[PDB]
RNA sequence: AAGUGUCUAAGGGCGCAUGGUGGAUGCCUUGGCAUCGAGAGCCGAUGAAGGACGUGGGAGGCUGCGAUAUGCCUCGG
């Protein structure tokens, strides 16, 4: 997963464009998934997490970091 | 001829032998009861107490959490 330390230099469009692909990469697991060629299913409580990250980062840079 | 004379058990009773059922007794316990010594004595429109509905790779309950959903960040151990 990407960690938090090397999220913290991306400005906030690029921090957006990581969230996007995110959220579209959690898209295409879980229809992997739902039809059954998903293999490692780690990925999907990984992406989930990793998004999680981007909106604290996000949100703690909105609020005077 | 006259006379004397057993036994059996369809079922039943008593006593043993050997089983069944049942869960008393004995011995226990992540459960309670009664106090003592320290704290803290309020929470809420910055939305409470308490909930409904969801959330995990696999159905449900409990527990945690809230679409960032058994979790996110920072500092300590
Ligand atoms: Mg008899
Ligand atoms: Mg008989
Ligand atoms: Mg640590």
């Amino acid at each position: 997963g990407v960690s938090p330390g090397e999220l913290r230099e991306l400005t906030d469009e690029e921090l957006a464009e990581r969230l996007r692909e995110s959220k579209e990469e959690l898209f295409n697991l879980r229809f992997q998934m739902a039809t059954g060629q998903l293999n490692n299913n780690r990925r999907l409580r990984t992406v989930r997490q990793e998004i999680a990250r981007i909106y604290t980062v996000l949100r703690e840079r909105e609020l005077g970091l």
